[PDB]
């Protein structure tokens, strides 16, 4: 309450109000909120005395910005992505970076369901025509989704949810994953990708962005899809050979597609968009909105705020993307924490401080990345003894930062 | 087998092959099939010795055509509609007309589900832009369907199926119907339309075409919808005031819409299409395809063929749209039938024929519209006695037609 | 209202109150109700001026009783069975007999579910012991129902409901039926009975009582069941060779059983019960209560009352067990009905009455069993003309009875 | 492989074979298996060189037995209970004790479902009579489960599963829990117990054994149940006032009950059983078999074996019932562990060993109960250096035990 009032939370780019509700319910009310992106100079001014900052995709938390933030304890990327933030620079200063990598699984699943529905029915095509005054009711090849085969690639958080929704619509779900998984409902793992592609009326992609998925769907892979099928991609902009796809649409080997993500995307609603696909009416083209809904924002705000709250209240760095992960249950005494370089001697030095005072260490957890180490410490002591100890902890060769959580 | 070979079935406009499978399985193989619309003179030539004709929307079974068909027993409209066929002229000659009014409930339901999904997510709009090179990711007002309220108007065959699919997607279903109905799953009847319209995020229409539904959704009704909601219409082209709708889209009172049907529709894929709505990207415009899928055609072919088969095998006119409805279970003896004008005296005359011969009438069913009457008759007799009886039946004052089913 | 007050309904053996609610809602309030079985002399006195009687299993509607009932139009067996009623004697006097053959499908299904649950767990056995002071927790061979195979014999009204409940419990359902059927959920028809019996952990019987099911489960059939399995019978008391069953329990080829029905059952709660099975604690023995619940009584009361109401209001004999079945939709004019012996000449005579008066017969339906015939007749006329006509109808050689429904 | 062959696993009282499959799949094959309970002297002989022992309810792991086990690393109670094992004595020697507290949730849920089914239908009662030659079909008060209200007390692992099964049967589920919980399906938390008891047709108990649940259902609580309802208890033998219950059965305030657990239970199938309830046929009495099925044994064997495997492979004491809980993810280097008395100085001493050698501690986790502490340690070193270090670790004042996992 009286200590907490003094911990400043800088929220920019308009994170969801639910984030500020969590913050207040946890006793943190010292919040500077902005709907808009702070510019370089107004950012440097606002972050200067900020304990935490939550941000989105437009803010550039850069080495200099981070290096100028003089009280900064942690960073919250209220989004999935994290590239606007310099993870190493935050690391070096003992600043863990949190985010929300699966707060939007429902949004993406629905989008796919809706897309394959209309695609199977030649609707994006007829609808482009109708707005042009041409009326082309072409029913010969339209189908109902029920009874048909969905091929999911990437049976992860989104894939599994997709498969469930697809079963409610009466489709048969099949998936390919580089690792083996336990199916839900009547899903079915398929061993080689060749079989999936062959038998699927609809193939949808839910994989991550790395070298194994780069151009994963290319001319060869596409021509294994069954004639007249559909390809949907709302995963990552690098997973599909757009020009191969364009060919297979022009040759009518595929009856249509939907793409929500591209190799390069406009930075802003006011930049021009370019794609070979723009020429096909039977293709649905969406500006990276797969995970973009009000519900997704509510989730993101709740999660990431919670993480910041937890790290502040008890030091947990579980799921931090730039730090070593550590969490310790609450039990009586005082908790302290200490970040430092990963060198022989530190842990002892740290512990020594307590032994030589005859203080009982109740629990301790320490984890360590290539160059850094972080460690939480519970101890049975007076506030007096803790403070003094903090000081001594700060002194230890290799110490980056330390703190007395309570 | 030997009698049946001689009963000709004229199929035009390419009805589904399943129709010809039913026909053959029932022992009828004398089929003249055409994928295309026969023209007036080639129609008059093909129908001339045809016992049955199945057709679709393009054929004009007109008084003259019907009057020239010299052996025509019944007509099968392999479609929902029936306006290409002159019902009275068929009636007058004792020709019942069958059709398929609910073979496509799934198709329409899916279309709606797919449409409200993408509509809720501003997808038709972003996708029109993307094809124009403009990239407008506008997520502030996009929602997931789950948790939201669907208002169904017309809880009939399609409505009930819609409500079920919508519940699987996790929506709350509410419906308004001029008559009271038993809800499925967790549906909920709403008493006045005002409440439905007020609370619904999505309103979809599944009513018939008559004077009570004509312009049913007009400026007043639309402005009772909740701000930012969606209106979908895949029922009949007369149910929505297109210009009121256009206003409510231009004023952003509604966030979007989908319309599959219009007051006047192009006769052909090669005619121009016109609507005030063509100017809104956030509106989905589809060329009457609600019920247009391969599955729907399979159903239609199965149903209507079955009806023709039944009427031919046992005289049932259940669901005939231009005749009085009659059906009688099979039990031993000979079945005969007789169509005639609805006048005093006929039934007696008909029965007299059997009494005076000392023949036992086992069963009989007679139904009667304003001017016509139809009656099936089972009797315990020899083929010899039946034939003679048929003759006498033909003689009866007011007789239109008669037949000895077996 | 004024005519209806005069139609007496005699209800004995305490049918459910819902029966009297239907009766009153339909405008019939002249009801003599008895919770108890009327005895021969008090029955003859109460039925004497009764238009309808509803009864249960204890009343003996016999030839004499029926022959003494001087105003009796129809009989309602508020039960499944009908053997206390002399069907032919009722027939001869043109009295249709209704009943309720599937008002209790849920009750029987639940009973089976509950029984196989406890049987699989050796519970009836441990529980007989516990009440005797012996404590025998014998878990080696107890199983959960989930994952196990239920074999249903008789995939009829009860079978299908059973299969559904069993799937909710996570069992695999298989069925054998002498006729081919469309499975629900994931049920599975099995061709020969041998396969069903072999693979089933639990076999339950839901077949009718006739010569094909008599002793259907006998020593040979039982020894095809898988070792340690269970047999449940709540169908008919003649379907299982009780002594074969007794052997297979004594040899531990079967781990247990439940039987709700027997070749001969005590007439009364005060008669002694005898069975070879009484000696096995691992057998559940229930006194024909499969369909005995308050809900079942509510259904029975609603159905059978409805039927009586329908027959009285519009003459329908649909599902009558002793009459020829006939039903006709309502359309303007006056309805009359006529029961008579199945002889040449009657129908004409009947129709003649209307022709010679120049009255238009709007509809007519006539059905005919081996010796009897029943026929409903709509006609366009004045009340005056109808009455006179009724009289003439009564006159017709072979006439048993006639009536002017409205 | 070569090290693992030398780690002896002593399994007694016939744990499930799946336990030995897990053991072998993990590379541990040195197993001494016994279907039977070893007696004191044959136990002391077999455990003498045993690294682990798995046991059930009959074995008395006592201070002396434990103190004589000279190589004993951990104990596996392949059961829920743990009272045959002296937890403190195991603790003092740094022996964690594992068990399986929720491997049988399905078994107990099914038992309840089956019991309330037959109870609602007066079946245990009619069935006791039938075996005595008396036939009492008493249907007036029998009900179907569907539509009825189940009151669950203890919405824990078993409660939640129960509620799900009950919903599939079409019941309405309500629960009371001393803590607040998130409902599944359409369950419903009820605030005071008074409301639950009042509205429930069936009340079933799934709470733990402690002072708050002792005699929780007593005369007052029972008389709040609705007249004619049922009480089921398969939780703990101390939760229900058996004599109050007996009164409420004798007064017909309750229509029946099922009890699987008692204040004192026979030690053996050959001991006599005593209860006031034995006198009521409408009560189901089962010898503590709620969780007793073959599936439950498979679960128990899998879990507990897994835990032993984990503790042996990586030191995890997660869910140990007598130890402080600690778990650490795998990452390169050597893992060691150390149990010791909870005194100032130890951790430093331990760490010192590595610093002064210039060895980098990669991770460390330490947890601490009232008198004991346990700590796992990863370190970057040679096997040589690890061994030497182990030795030094063993030397530390207060050290109880230490080990070099790999
Ligand atoms: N369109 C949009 O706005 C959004 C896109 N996404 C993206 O969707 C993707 C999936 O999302 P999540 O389910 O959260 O991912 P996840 O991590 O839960 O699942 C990824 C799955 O892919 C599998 N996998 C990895 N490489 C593979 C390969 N080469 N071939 C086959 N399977 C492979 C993994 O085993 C895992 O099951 C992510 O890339 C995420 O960034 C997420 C949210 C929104
Ligand atoms: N877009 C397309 O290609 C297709 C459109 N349709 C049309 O959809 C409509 C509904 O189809 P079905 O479910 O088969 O109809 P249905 O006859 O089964 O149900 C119509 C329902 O509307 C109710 N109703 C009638 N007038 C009403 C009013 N004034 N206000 C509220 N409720 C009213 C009726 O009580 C009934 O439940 C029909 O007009 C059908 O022609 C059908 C197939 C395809
Ligand atoms: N225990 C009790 O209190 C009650 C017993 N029942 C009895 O249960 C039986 C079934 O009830 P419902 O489902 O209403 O009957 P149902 O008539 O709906 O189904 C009977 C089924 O058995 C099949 N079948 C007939 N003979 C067969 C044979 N030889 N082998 C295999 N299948 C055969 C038929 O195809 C049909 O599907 C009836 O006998 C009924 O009287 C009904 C209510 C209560
Ligand atoms: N009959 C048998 O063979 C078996 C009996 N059991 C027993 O069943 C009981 C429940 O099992 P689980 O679901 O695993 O327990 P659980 O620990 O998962 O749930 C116990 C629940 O009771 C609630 N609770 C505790 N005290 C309460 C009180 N005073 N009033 C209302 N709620 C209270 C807790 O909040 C918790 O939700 C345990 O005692 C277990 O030992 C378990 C297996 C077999």
């Amino acid at each position: 309450s009286l200590e907490k009032d003094k911990i400043k939370f800088l929220l920019v780019e308009g994170v969801h109000q639910k984030a500020l509700e969590s913050l207040r319910a946890a006793g943190y009310t010292n919040i500077e909120f902005h709907k808009g992106a702070l510019d370089d100079e107004q950012l440097k001014e606002s972050i200067r005395d900020a304990h935490f900052i939550g941000l989105r995709s437009r803010t550039h938390l850069t080495e200099d910005v981070i290096n100028a933030a003089e009280k900064l304890v942690a960073i919250g990327a209220f989004a999935i992505g994290t590239n606007q933030v310099d993870l190493d620079a935050a690391a070096k200063r003992g600043i863990p970076v949190f985010n929300a990598p699966f707060s939007n699984t429902r949004s993406v699943a629905e989008l796919v369901i809706g897309e394959l529905l209309l695609l199977l029915r030649g609707v994006p095509e007829a609808n482009a025509k109708a707005h042009r005054g041409v009326w082309n009711k072409l029913a010969a090849g339209s189908f109902e989704a029920r009874g048909k085969k969905l091929g999911i690639i990437g049976y992860g958080h989104i894939g599994t949810q997709l498969g469930i929704l697809a079963e409610s619509l009466g489709m048969y779900v099949y998936f390919y994953d580089i690792e083996n998984k336990l199916p839900l409902g009547n899903a079915t793992q398929v061993q080689h990708l060749s079989d999936l592609l062959n038998m699927s009326d609809v193939v949808s992609l839910h994989v991550p962005e790395n070298p194994s998925t780069k151009n994963m769907m290319g001319a060869k892979e596409i021509s294994l899809m069954k004639p007249g099928s559909l390809l949907i991609n709302a995963s990552r902009g690098t997973v599909v050979d757009i020009p191969a796809l364009a060919d297979a649409l022009a040759s009518k080997h595929l009856a249509g597609a939907a793409i929500d993500v591209f190799p390069t995307e406009p930075a802003t609603n006011s930049d021009p968009f370019t794609s070979p696909l723009a020429e096909f009416d039977n293709v649905l083209l969406t500006p990276h909105i797969g995970g973009s809904t009000q519900e997704a924002q509510e989730n993101i705000g709740l999660e990431v705020a919670g993480k910041l709250i937890k790290y502040s209240d008890n030091g947990s760095t579980l799921s931090a993307v730039n730090f070593p992960e550590v969490s310790l249950p609450l039990h009586v005494g005082r908790r302290l924490m200490h970040i430092h370089e990963n060198r022989p001697g530190v842990l002892t030095a740290l512990n020594k401080i307590f032994a030589e005072q005859g203080v009982n260490i109740a629990a301790q957890y320490l984890q360590t990345s290539a160059q850094m180490g972080y460690v939480v410490i519970d101890i049975e002591a007076d506030e007096d003894v803790a403070e003094k100890a903090l000081q001594a902890m700060k002194a230890i060769p290799g110490t980056i930062r330390a703190r007395l959580l309570y």
